């Protein structure tokens, strides 16, 4: 049995994806999710639907609950959480409307807690440092890339993600300098779900949709919140379907080995007094 | 009609330079700005000086409210902030007790807030996403570059300030990095100072004043306090004379173009619910 | 008369190192330190013995009391703290099981207090802006390197030590991203010790012990907890003989030129109004 969690990013998180909905709010002991949780499904498979900065779109990123985001779909029995996030491209070859099916990042983030294990909750009692050298999962990742290949979408099969605090875009001497450290693509939302995501044991991957080339190409266009959500408002039925031709493919093999090598990951990161 | 506030500082928030003065202490719904506005003139120009640290420097840079000070300096109707700063110089050319009119950042700070946006002020709602692609005037810099000239002052037409959270200064292996980042000067005071600006429509510019060589040069004297208060003293009335000239010149020139632009920028960066 | 205080890092905390042990629980202005104090002699020089992690290791590296640490050790009358840190090795010659006298730093922290002076305590008054050029004291460091010389440890002379703010340990994508910064080793801890210790104007000195290589080699098997204890359990006597060894040393030696030095930098950094 799996259970996907779908957490939706800006323009990218359309409860309309899922059949059989229902609203559950829910508590965690970090505090209340960024919204409901929408259960419902994907042909015969188990979702949980949530948006990242709300249905309204209304939490910035800095201020996003990632604890609470994750803790809620561990305990409603998520097995696997794919996710989509808008970002900026690094890279010539990666055009606005492109997927990247990222495999790394670099944080640059600053006030954002990255554990459960904070020393200030009963139900996550210990120290742990989680291993960070594979962040996604790659089994999961792979039917990404190849239900993409299915669907003839421009899709790329590996990328860095840089993710800034924000909530301001980066400046063009950043831009610069984020190229040269490797990154490909640019968010303020990947760190720290995909930590999180990992110390709870739940396989996770990540849909990128480029929306824009940040600014590095001085001589082009920067980017801004109205081309963003442009360049979403024409590529976003690329993710849902992707989502929607993905997700029965996760259902129908087998995860036991890959989960329990996640669970014991997890556990095992964690020391006790 | 423009109205330029003034942001000194260290060694470099001399309340004189202005005419007919006034001290003004306001309150914002950030908090209180470092010290008291001081109300007054250069020739025919409306100006508001702010000691970034306040006039005795008692406020270290983590620790300045940068909200409250772009805040008051909107509030009390400036259309122009420009600002002194002293930095360490991370290139051979820039010389001590040169100018530096930069036009670039690296962010390396970590303890600051960096929007208005926060979601818990009502006289700010929603999120907002402030492009940071060219994040100081260029006109202003241009009039500032031009009348540097006409004084005979060493100054550099463009520089990439890196920002440092501090309050130490940087290790040796950090400022060798930040010269392979590209990084021209490093302060402690740029971000947030000038995305809170952008986000407030105002045309910001900073003058940039060399104190030291940070501590690149393994074989020179390595900075200190005692070092950069001597350079200091040697040099602010460069600073000086070059607002005193610059400021006439900003008051004799149109600017409504460039602050619609301004405006309608900060204003298009904003998503409401 | 010297008094050598001694942090313990994972695994590198054991108090048996001291004879004519006495505990003693403290408070400083700045909250509780991470353990009981432990008093003590090696051979006829004075001792003060803290666990960083706690004597249980319950406390991660985001939430040390790093001012609470360095302010009880300067109280209890240490002229000198040297520390121990287990790390993983960004270079192919460091090889775990080695020491390293790390000689510089790069921050990557995002979350800590890094100074006395937060214009909060009476006890620490003023604006500090500490010097960082060399962070580590070069005579204790060259005591540690000629000891490990006597000892036939393997033993690496300098070392830049990137400090991660944690818990999680670093992708690949930032592991590789630290080499072509300069680093050499990578912790959670050096940063903000080293720079409290400094403001104190304490002689800081790191036994640095490689327990992994991280994950920058995709090919071979890449960090965990469980991989960083068994290379502690193998290879901390070798700390333990280091610091028997080099305490007595420095007993025997003159330090009131190195201390005095060492408190003017620190006294001189400060400003006050
Ligand atoms: C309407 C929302 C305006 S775009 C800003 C939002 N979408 C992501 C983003 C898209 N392009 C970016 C870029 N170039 N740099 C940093 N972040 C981003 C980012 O995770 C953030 O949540
Ligand atoms: C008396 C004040 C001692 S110098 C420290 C102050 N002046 C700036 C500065 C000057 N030189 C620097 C350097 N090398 N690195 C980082 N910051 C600085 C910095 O913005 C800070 O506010
Ligand atoms: C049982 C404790 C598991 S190892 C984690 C602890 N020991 C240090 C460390 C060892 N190897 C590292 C690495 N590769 N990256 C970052 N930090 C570390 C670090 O300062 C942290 O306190
Ligand atoms: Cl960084
Ligand atoms: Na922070």
């Amino acid at each position: 049995a799996v259970k996907i969690g779908i957490i939706g990013g800006t323009g990218l998180d359309d409860p309309e994806i899922l059949e059989g909905r229902t609203e559950k709010y829910v508590d965690t002991p970090f505090g209340k999710p960024s919204d409901a949780l929408i259960l419902g499904k994907i042909k015969n498979v188990d979702c949980v639907l949530l948006a990242r900065h709300g249905r309204q779109h209304t939490i910035m990123p800095s201020k996003v609950n990632y604890q609470a985001n994750i803790w809620a779909l561990k305990e409603e029995g998520c097995t696997h959480v794919i996710v989509t996030t808008a970002c900026g491209s690094l890279r010539e070859e990666i055009q606005p409307g492109d997927i990247v099916i990222i495999d790394q990042f670099i944080d640059r983030t600053t006030m954002r807690p990255q554990s459960f294990y904070d020393g200030s909750h009963s139900c996550a009692r210990g120290v742990c440092h989680i291993p960070m050298a594979e962040p996604f999962c790659p089994k999961t990742r792979e039917v990404l890339i190849e239900t993409a290949k299915k669907l003839g979408l421009r899709c790329h099969s590996k990328g860095t993600m840089v993710t800034i605090e924000g909530p301001r875009f980066s400046s063009r001497a950043e831009s610069f300098m984020f190229r040269t450290w490797g990154a490909d693509v640019i968010n303020m939302t990947t760190v720290p779900e995909v930590v999180l995501a990992k110390e709870a044991g739940i396989c996770y991957a990540s849909i990128a949709m480029a929306t824009d080339y940040d600014c590095w190409k001085e001589h082009e266009e920067a980017v801004s919140v109205d081309r963003v959500l442009k360049t979403l408002k024409e590529n976003a039925n690329k993710a849902k379907s992707l989502l929607l031709t993905t997700i029965p493919q996760i259902g129908s093999t087998e995860w036991s080995e890959t989960l329990h090598n996640l669970k014991n990951m997890a556990q095992f990161s964690v020391l006790l007094p």
